[PDB]
């Protein structure tokens, strides 16, 4: 349903919830990736406050790109996602970290580096498709 | 225009050329990547005969997956393809080896360490808009 890459402009605080629901595009064999970026311009080439990327079987990075720059990777090798299943992702804006959880189990965290209102576009992008992008506010 | 990740099912021998149009999906700043497989059966958990992995704006890998576990991979740092701009990537099955060549020019090449004849099935996925497949034999 929805294009890949796909683009969206958001605003993020404390209690904002980014919805994410998808398939990867090949087995895990081929080692598909996902990709979400929240950036703090509408032009990709932007900064990017959290970035989320899973080599799908293998590994999760997340980061952060501060002018330009690539900063300090975070490697977790927790992989709840399943070989060639829909997955729910889901990511809350904690007043001191982004908590993501995948099919309904917490997965992941990272300490905001940069205030989550610098966010003004969610990218969702690589091989995955995509049936529904939700941001949320409580 | 073509559907990405694209499939087409595909024979190969000397003379073959494989030529592909398209463009980035997004700007080298963010590490798009475009791979080219080809495939010894249809399913795409199959063996991999020619792998060709471009990280836009940074390297080149090239492998095979031979029952099941990849193999020795080849690296290069030519990086003809540029930002933002369509390309025209051609690879031409020669005796000896597969020639990658990038907007007419030769950029790469990978000797058989299958025979291309072990074929049934070209993939092209990842980071691209897909504009033109053809295989054509001389």
């Amino acid at each position: 349903l929805l294009p890949v890459p796909y683009t969206e402009a958001a605003s993020l605080s404390t209690g904002s919830t980014v919805t994410i629901k998808g398939r990867p595009a090949a087995c895990f064999l081929n080692e598909p990736y996902l990709q979400v970026d929240f950036h703090t311009e509408m032009k990709e080439e932007s900064d990017i406050v959290f970035h989320f990327q899973v080599c799908f079987g293998r590994r999760v990075v997340m980061n952060s790109r501060e002018y330009g720059a690539w900063k300090q990777q975070v490697e977790s090798k927790n992989m709840p996602f399943q070989d060639g299943q829909e997955f729910e992702l889901s990511i809350s804006v904690l007043p001191d970290k982004y908590q993501v959880m995948v099919n309904g189990q917490s997965s992941y965290t990272f300490d905001h580096r940069i205030k989550p209102e610098a966010v003004k576009m969610v990218q969702v992008w690589r091989d995955i498709s995509l049936t529904k992008f939700n941001v949320s506010y409580l």
